[PDB]
């Protein structure tokens, strides 16, 4: 897919006229290196009138510096411009595809799949054709005109440019692919304390059950320390790299320095011409490496292009857009789906329709009879022409679905689903979508009918009401009730519904049932229900079996024939940061960053070395004595210029050694310190979404990284930066005055371009973003519900929606564009201007014998080379802003502390205890949602030889009855005594050890199986004598014996090589192993192997000997096994007692032991 650009011929001369634009902009900057080569060959020999050749040269600069910012400005601007047109086409046409496209398919790729690449995609392709194809043809224009100049311009020194050039092109790759093979390998390593530490954070619950926070730490440290040393080693690698480049570059510098010298004392071209070269040259070959950005970005886009186009170009059986079917204009109830086979294509080995016949009058109420799974709801979607007979024929009419008009039929049809679904608009908006042909009678007849005159007129803008993001504000009933109104609103020729009152309750079941047959002589309806009160009054009535219809005739004949509708009858019978915070590893590295602030100053004071260096060689040129023996001296001044080279190498050497020990460490700290938080954490704070489980991975992963940069990084560029301009501004200040504010009135307005340049870069992506996702909202509304859409065929009412969705920032993306390719002219215009300027103005200072050239000279280059340095070091570091908040955030949840310590030394830890406990008026919602209060003031008391059971309000909360009697939250209201004692006030790690606690689903961890078994308890060893006995006592003996490797044997991700009752027997196991005084089991038993299950719960009725046992099971043998049974409804103990009183009250008990 190598030509992607695939629109706007015409538009395309744009994109010809900005690459023209472009590659002037780039060959402008080696016309500006040969004009400055002459300008200083020029004041050389005024060294060895002058005002006229300056004024000549500064206009002829003048003009190239305007010149270039207009080709800046009008490449620049016109890439954008049309990579931007292009790019709202290109969505354009792949939102009008995928609407486009055929449901199966849809069923077939994922929907939030496809969302997500369209959403990123989309990004990804302005990116990689937007401008960097501009830069990287200015790059490559740059880099063919430097090479030309510096041919043109003499043979020896283009020789010794092109031999220098590859040695520094070779170690930069080497460099780069280092540094990426060094921070992918850190990050494999990390994977494991990663892994580690998404494990403990998801067995949260029963990591704070067991109490064995210690050794999850303890393994998180072992993984840092070689995260830590890994990380350590790619900092100080990428520091090396960066000393190494600077360090050749400086050596290429003093070589071309000796070697010009060489030749201008051998009679070759004079100063000024050597200068041109070089400069040209290395300037050339930086473009060249610089190119690597546009040419990545272009690959990224290509792949991204070709999957896109791929989605696009792809040819759908069913086309919305397609009307080459014959739409007849009266429609005569007449359906016939014969052998009609059909197989979803998600699941193709499975014939869901082997082949059926059935024909459906016309107005006639056809019933549909079949258990799940049957092939009712699959024969709606076909009859639908969702999808098509895999072996059959379908027609309507006397006529063949496919050989008709498909958008005829779509609109002509109506179709309710079981499971209806309103798009995010008013009510009116919905019902408008669903017919907006209905000229605002349809709209209150529909209404009347379906009964939407109260429950619509309700809601604030009785017609306008708006619902909610995906419909939040309706109930069941009434979304059920709305829907049925706009499919009415349609008056299909022929309609068919499912799940008529299946949401909630039959209460709208009468409505909606009387309503639906009010009107239903007109057009056939098909009739889907889940009651058969409904099905019985159906005037014809068929079956469904295995893919066939086999039972046939209405309610009564059906009966008669006793068969399957008979059977069934019969069934029915922003914390802001601070900043002094940040240096909280200062106790790390306070002398050891000593070592890497002598070297960032080192640095910054080398730039300007350098700079004082390279003007003390031209002045030996300028030099009028010019002595053979000068020769030595310039020799002595290049030599310098090698040390310096040394200097800057081992200053790095230096830099990466400090910082990365330090980054690292503190890394290593707070990897140790977060997650630590993390454990000290009340499981409260856990009960939030802001601390999702992938969340909290997300931030103690990716947040080392910024803390460390915000750290170590910024300092370091700060201190760069200030050495730099510090060293340089006084050097100047020495070294002359007025070419100093000269100077310093040119620079500042480059660096500020610059600072701006990056800011409207993030400032138009978050606009972007934004923009896209205002888009995007609508775009994934549709998608979502594509089926619905699809069924109602409106997608070009969506397919608009989005065409101005995106057409309304379309303009201000361009507008945007071209700002920030005027901004971007500008920049080199400023710069081009201020290095002519700089010269003009130090000649008339110089030509009244002030100030020499070489000073002047000096202070220019220090200024101009210095800032740039330093742009590219501040540019170096990571963004401030992004680590800062993130700092912020580790740092706000390092110092987060919980109501209850988890870890807290202090606690009420008598010699024993009594074996009971006490809550009265309990009152506990939950945290997220306290909107419903769930203890309604409950009554429990267990004591010594006595087994609790909860029953009753089997999901009112009975779960968190278990959860707050182990202390996991904070009673909202009620008084609670542990055996007569403060729960609160009694020991932290002593309550969670002596309780036996289960879960419903235990998750064992990816573990030894005899270290799962001993995570029961930790500070106590559990021999695997420990271990054998228990499992014994669990059934886990002869299971984990049997088990290969039998104890040694690790159980996989949540034990996914054994099933869900080896994973609840080894709970078992570990809690008996954990021999707690008081035990408790929540819904354990479920079904698994009911046999099985009962085994299991006899085993610790034997094992509740000398132990209160709380059971929380729906079998009746729980109930019978239990020696005091309490039942909860409306928060309160609806029942409780004795299990033969129970049964004898009429109450919930009574009813679950006879429905039981
Ligand atoms: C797209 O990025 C670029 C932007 C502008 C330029 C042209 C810069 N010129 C006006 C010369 C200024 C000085 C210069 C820079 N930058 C520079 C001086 C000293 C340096 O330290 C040794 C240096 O290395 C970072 C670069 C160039 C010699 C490469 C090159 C670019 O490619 C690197
Ligand atoms: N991609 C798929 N592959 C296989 N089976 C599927 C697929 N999508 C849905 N099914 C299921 O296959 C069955 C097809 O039968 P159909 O839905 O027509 O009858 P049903 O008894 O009314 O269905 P259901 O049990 O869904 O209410 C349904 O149970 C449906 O849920
Ligand atoms: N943080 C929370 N905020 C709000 N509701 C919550 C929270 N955590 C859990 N819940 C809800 O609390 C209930 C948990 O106890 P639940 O009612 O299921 O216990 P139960 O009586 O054993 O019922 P069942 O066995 O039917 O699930 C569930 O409704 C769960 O959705
Ligand atoms: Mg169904
Ligand atoms: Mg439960």
């Amino acid at each position: 897919f190598s030509m992607f650009r695939y629109s706007n011929w015409l538009d395309k001369l744009y994109m010809v006229v900005g690459t023209l634009a472009a590659i002037i902009h780039g060959a402008g900057l080696p016309l500006m290196m040969l004009v400055f080569g002459e300008m200083t060959d020029i004041f050389a020999n005024a060294g060895n009138n002058l005002e006229e050749d300056m004024t000549r040269y500064a206009y002829y600069y003048s003009g190239i510096g305007a010149g270039v910012l207009v080709a800046a400005y009008i490449q620049v601007s016109f890439w954008c411009l049309a990579a931007g047109r292009q790019i709202h086409k290109i969505r354009k046409q792949f939102f009008h595809a995928i609407m486009r496209q055929e449901i199966g398919w849809f069923d077939v790729h994922d929907v939030g799949e496809l969302n997500t690449r369209l959403t990123d995609d989309v990004s990804k392709i302005n990116e990689g054709i937007g401008d960097k194809i501009g830069m990287f043809f200015q790059s490559m224009a740059t880099f063919f005109t430097g090479f030309i100049v510096g041919f043109t311009r003499g043979w020896k020194l283009t020789l010794v440019i092109l031999a220098i050039s590859p040695v520094l092109g070779l170690s930069a790759a080497v460099w780069a692919k280092i540094l990426s093979s060094f921070t992918d390998k850190e990050l494999l390593a990390y994977a494991k304390a990663g892994a580690v530490a998404e494990e403990v954070l998801a067995a949260i619950r029963t990591v704070i059950a067991f109490g064995g926070q210690k050794k999850e730490l303890e393994r998180y440290n072992k993984n840092l320390e070689e995260a830590k040393r890994i990380g350590i080693k790619k900092a100080i690698t990428a520091n090396i790299s960066i000393g190494a480049a600077f360090l050749l570059i400086y050596a290429s510098y003093a070589l071309a320095f000796w070697y010009g010298t060489t030749l201008v004392l051998s009679g070759e071209y004079s100063i000024g011409q050597v200068l041109t070269v070089f400069f040209s040259v290395l300037i050339g070959a930086f473009s060249v490496g610089q190119a690597s950005p546009s040419i990545e970005a272009f690959a990224n886009a290509r792949g991204a292009a070709y999957e896109i186009f791929k989605i696009i170009d792809n040819k759908p059986s069913i086309d919305s857009y397609s009307k080459s079917g014959h739409k007849p204009d009266n429609i005569k109830g007449n359906l016939e789906f014969r052998n009609v086979h059909f197989s979803y294509p998600s699941r193709k080995e499975v014939k869901i329709l082997k082949g059926l016949n059935l024909k459906v009058q016309s107005g006639q109420t056809v019933a549909l009879v079949g258990n799940s799974g049957c092939g009712k709801s699959t024969t709606v979607q076909l009859m639908q022409r969702l999808y098509d007979p895999t072996e059959g024929m379908v027609s309507v009419d006397g006529q063949d679905i496919r050989t008709i008009n498909v958008r005829f039929l779509r609109e002509i049809i109506g179709v309710v689903s079981q499971e209806p679904v309103l798009f995010a608009t008013t009510i009116a908006e919905n019902i408008r979508y669903g017919r907006e042909n209905v000229t605002m009678d349809e709209i209150e007849k529909a209404v009347k009918e379906a009964n939407a005159y109260d429950f619509i007129m309700k809601l604030p803008h009785k017609f306008d009401t708006l619902v909610g993001e995906r419909g939040a504000q309706l109930s069941g009933g009434q979304k059920q009730r709305i829907a049925i109104a706009r499919a009415l609103v349609r008056n299909p020729k022929i309609l068919l519904l499912d799940e008529a009152t299946s949401a909630l309750d039959t209460e709208s079941e009468a409505v909606v049932q009387v309503a639906l047959d009010k009107a239903r002589k007109g057009r056939t309806t098909i009739v889907i229900a889940h009651r058969l009160s409904t099905v019985r009054n159906a005037d014809v009535i068929a079956g469904f079996d295995d893919g066939v219809i086999v039972e046939k005739g209405n309610h009564d004949e059906l009966m008669k024939e006793k068969g399957i509708y008979f059977k069934l009858v019969t069934m029915q019978t922003i914390p802001p940061v601070s900043f002094w915070r940040i240096m909280k590893l200062n106790l790390t590295e306070w002398p050891y960053f000593v070592v890497g602030v002598f070297c960032a100053i080192i640095n910054g004071g080398l730039q300007p070395a350098f700079a004082i260096i390279f003007s003390k060689i031209i002045g030996v040129f300028t030099r009028i004595d010019d002595p053979e023996t000068k020769r030595q001296n310039s020799n002595l001044f290049s030599l310098l210029f090698l040390a310096l080279g040394i200097i800057s190498f081992i200053t790095f050497f230096l830099q990466g050694f400090t910082f990365g020990k330090a980054g690292e460490i503190l890394t290593k700290r707070l990897r140790y310190m977060v997650f630590r938080s993390m454990l000290r954490q009340d499981v409260s704070w856990f009960d939030d979404p802001k601390n999702t489980t992938g969340a909290l991975t997300t931030r103690l992963a990716n947040d080392a990284a910024q803390v460390k940069g915000a750290i170590g990084s910024r300092l370091a560029v700060i201190t760069q930066n200030i050495a730099n301009l510090g060293t340089g501004i006084i050097i100047s200040f020495i070294y002359g005055w007025q070419l100093t504010l000269l100077l310093l009135a040119i620079v500042p307005i480059i660096a500020i371009a610059g600072v701006v340049e990056m800011k409207m870069l993030s400032g138009q992506a978050l606009k972007d973003k934004k923009e896209l996702e205002g888009s995007g909202k609508i775009a994934t509304e549709a998608i979502e519900n594509f089926r619905t859409v699809v069924s109602l065929t409106q997608e070009q009412k969506f397919e608009h929606m989005y065409a101005q969705s995106l057409q309304v920032p379309y303009r201000n993306s361009l507008r945007k564009a071209h700002i920030f390719g005027i901004t971007f002219s500008f920049t080199q215009a400023m710069m081009y201007f201020s290095y002519a300027g700089c010269f003009r103005f130090g000649a008339y200072l110089v030509a009244h014998k002030l100030m020499s050239f070489e000073d002047v000279l000096l202070v220019f280059s220090a200024v101009v080379f210095g800032a740039m340095a330093v742009g590219q070091v501040s540019s170096f570091a990571p963004d401030y802003a992004k680590a800062k908040i993130s700092a912020a955030h580790i740092i706000m949840i390092i110092e987060k502390t919980p109501l209850i310590d988890s870890y807290s030394t202090e606690g009420l830890m008598p010699n024993t205890l009594e074996g009971n406990v006490t809550f009265g008026e309990v009152v506990f919602n939950y945290p997220t949602r306290p909107d419903i209060p769930v203890l309604q003031g409950l009554s429990l008391e267990v004591k010594k030889g006595q087994t609790l059971a909860l029953v009753g309000s089997s999901g009112c909360g009975k779960s968190t009855v278990v959860q707050l009697l182990e202390r996991f939250y904070d009673p909202l209201a009620g008084k609670v005594l542990l055996d007569g004692k403060e729960i609160k006030r009694l020991n932290v790690q002593w309550l969670r050890a002596h309780l036996g606690i289960v879960s419903q689903e235990p998750i064992l961890f990816d573990c030894s199986i005899a270290e799962n078994i001993a995570y029961g308890d930790n500070s106590r060893v559990v021999s695997q004598e420990e271990i054998v006995r228990a499992a014994k006592e669990a059934n886990i003996h002869a299971f984990i014996e049997s088990l290969p490797n039998k104890y040694s044997t690790k159980v996989g991700d949540k034990g996914t090589q054994l099933s869900g009752g080896q994973k609840q027997r080894i709970a078992i196991a570990r809690a008996l192993v954990r021999q707690p005084h008081i035990l408790l089991l929540d819904e354990a038993t479920s079904a698994l192997d009911t046999e099985s299950e009962k085994v299991v719960q006899e085993a610790l009725d034997k094992a509740r000997e000398g132990r209160t046992c709380i059971v929380i099971a729906h079998r009746l043998s729980t109930i019978q096994n239990a020696d005091l049974i309490v039942v909860f409804q409306n928060g309160r103990v609806k029942e409780h007692g004795t299990h033969q009183q129970l049964l004898a009250q009429k109450g919930i008990y009574f009813s679950m032991v006879s429905v039981q």
